[PDB]
């Protein structure tokens, strides 16, 4: 009758950096002191998030509405991204794409000129107390009718010949769909290759199928990989607490996870009404999906092998705490129907599993401790519900 899932500890993949979101206080309205520390505090009735992703404005003017949310992010404890929509307007030209006039790219003559640009971002960030952990070359070079386009040669002719350049890791290419022309240059391109950093992505569109990487698995070495970017399933207004849909967050992160080994998973707007905080600056049922992962999976913990999908409708991760070896285990449960699983981590000390459970109706919820029978954990999951054991 019973499905069975196992938990390998000694089969190591990625090591986990982190979860969060973006800021962009020229768009939107920046986040405020009580929502800063309700995204990046892991207390009681916070999300825990631990990356926070920022815009390099093209308007250098611009600079300083980033700093008070960014530093605040550091001090409790999260690291920082930034990425370009576009270039300065002194650096762009435009040309027809496709048949579409009047798209914009960096200038052939204007490559160092942007890595200026750039290292002027880092710069003035690191004077006010903000330390970017990375910068990425381009926002979305394969979507920008709305922003600045870059083939996968313009792109690699920037990572090969300019990036090393850049005083900070250098992100690339953040492909919409994680589009593998993107970033496959980059990949073959020994010096290219050397001056990557991190490896970023989107997920927008993105199947299951698109979400390994063959040529990442042998050439990244001493990368990271990141999903920076998606909302899923849409970002249709006052959408965040619709359930069911709110369990395909959880999928989605899941997915990136396991089907794709990505080390950090990033949304788009923390706070808005199809995202992770309301703007009543409460937790959202996609933010309780997100904090399933977020609050429990802290960076540095490491990912490892488990069986991710032992019947149908359940799919479960596993990570790693090696300073003391206990496992956090998150299991979604999408089925109307109850399911119970029998989770073997062989050779663990581990007896008791506490969990938290999300569903329409609770958020979060402590429920029974789980008891091992030496090293096996029976579970039964509830319907329609996200698990997180610790």
């Amino acid at each position: 009758h019973m499905a069975s899932a196992t938990i390998n500890l000694s089969a190591e993949k990625q090591v986990i950096r982190g979860f969060g979101g973006m800021n962009h206080p020229v768009w939107i309205s920046d986040l405020t002191p009580q929502q800063r520390d309700t995204a990046f505090g892991n207390g009681e009735g916070q999300l825990g998030f631990t990356i926070l992703r920022i815009h390099v404005d093209e308007n250098r003017n611009n600079w300083s509405k980033e700093v008070a949310t960014a530093r605040r992010a550091i001090e409790l404890g999260a690291i920082v991204s930034a990425s370009p929509w576009n270039p300065p307007s002194n650096m762009v030209e435009t040309f027809t794409r496709n048949g579409v006039p009047n798209q914009k790219r960096l200038r052939y003559d204007k490559y160092g000129d942007y890595v200026q640009h750039l290292n002027d971002f880092v710069a003035y960030m690191k004077s006010n107390g903000v330390d970017l952990y990375a910068i990425s070359v381009q926002n979305e070079p394969d979507y920008a009718h709305e922003w600045t386009w870059w083939t996968p040669q313009e792109m690699l002719r920037f990572m090969r010949d300019y990036a090393g350049q850049i005083n900070c890791r250098v992100m690339a290419p953040e492909s919409f769909q994680y589009l593998k022309n993107m970033s496959d240059p980059i990949l073959n391109d020994p010096q290219a290759l050397a001056n990557l950093d991190i490896l970023g992505a989107h997920f927008y569109g993105t199947t299951v199928n698109n979400m390994p990487y063959p040529l990442f698995e042998q050439k990244g070495a001493g990368k990271e990989l990141w999903m920076t970017e998606v909302y899923v399933p849409n970002s249709d207004s006052n959408s965040a607490d619709r359930w069911p849909e709110a369990l395909e967050v959880a999928h989605n992160m899941h997915n990136a996870l396991v089907e794709g080994n990505f080390q950090a998973y990033v949304w788009w707007y923390i706070r808005r009404s199809y995202g992770p905080m309301k703007e009543d600056g409460t937790i959202s049922k996609r933010g309780y999906m997100m904090a399933h992962y977020s609050k429990f999976v802290r960076p540095g913990y490491v990912r490892v092998d488990a069986t991710k999908n032992p019947t149908y409708n359940v799919y479960l991760s596993a990570c790693k705490n090696k300073k003391d070896n206990s496992v956090v285990a998150v299991v979604i449960n999408k089925s109307t129907e109850a399911k119970t699983i029998n989770i073997s981590v062989p050779g663990t000390s581990i007896r008791k599993w506490e969990r938290y459970v999300t569903t329409g109706s609770k958020n979060l919820r402590k429920e029974s401790d789980i008891n091992a029978s030496g090293t096996t954990f029976q579970v039964t999951l509830e319907p329609q519900s996200v698990t997180t054991f610790v």
